[PDB]
């Protein structure tokens, strides 16, 4: 589910203000996304849109006829470290995992600023 | 911007937690929207939705090119009381105003646990 994702972040990448920080960034973070990924950051992005496109055609996420957004998981935060629970059925470890990984990948590339609130429409 | 919408929710209401609980509610509260709103607090989310579009249709905002939750403007908090700052370009006050419209609705509005997370694509 998308607060927890929100959640994730904030594990990771502790003082962080996630929304403000990642959504309309470049032309994959943010609701939409199209064109080349403008940077790493970007490409995190991209990725996590890919897995849920994945998550959505996985078998065990057949009954999941909402968007993965939507999917509760279960997850831990210890200091930094993301851990989602060997308790998950399979669809929403995939999630779980989907978000777990983008939340790293946010923590490790670079926030370039002049990348936030591209004009999409004429750059992505 | 999302994150200010966010903000103002929590605003008006100290104990919310915005993203968890009035993301995903009824058939409006959350990505895209159709079908019969189910309570006031969908209804909340159907006026919001509106008032985006009617942002959109805006010539005060015929610069911004893209979507409402991306516009950045200037507002402030104090106790309970959400004020969107005079300084506000026109654009920028009328996004701000459909956010405090929405916030301030969500508080009075009340909340059914039986709303939240519905089959959209059965029940919307
Ligand atoms: C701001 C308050 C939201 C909670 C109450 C809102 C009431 C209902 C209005 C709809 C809310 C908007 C829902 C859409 C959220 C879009 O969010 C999608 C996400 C934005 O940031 C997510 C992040 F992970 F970064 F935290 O982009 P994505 O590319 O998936 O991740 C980078
Ligand atoms: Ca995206
Ligand atoms: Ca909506």
């Amino acid at each position: 589910a998308l607060w927890q994702f929100r959640s994730m972040i904030k594990c990771a990448i502790p003082g962080s203000h996630p929304l403000m920080d990642f959504n309309n960034y470049g032309c994959y973070c943010g609701l939409g996304g199209s064109g080349t990924p403008v940077d790493e950051l970007d490409r995190c992005c991209e990725t996590h849109d890919n897995c849920y496109r994945d998550a959505k055609n996985l078998d065990s996420c057949k009954f999941l006829v909402d968007n993965p957004y939507t999917e509760s998981y279960s997850y831990s935060c210890s200091n930094t470290e993301i851990t989602c629970n060997s308790k998950n059925n399979a669809c929403e470890a995939f999630i779980c995992n989907c978000d777990r990984n983008a939340a790293i990948c946010f923590s490790k590339a670079p926030y370039n600023k002049e990348h936030k609130n591209l004009d999409t429409k004429k750059y992505c």
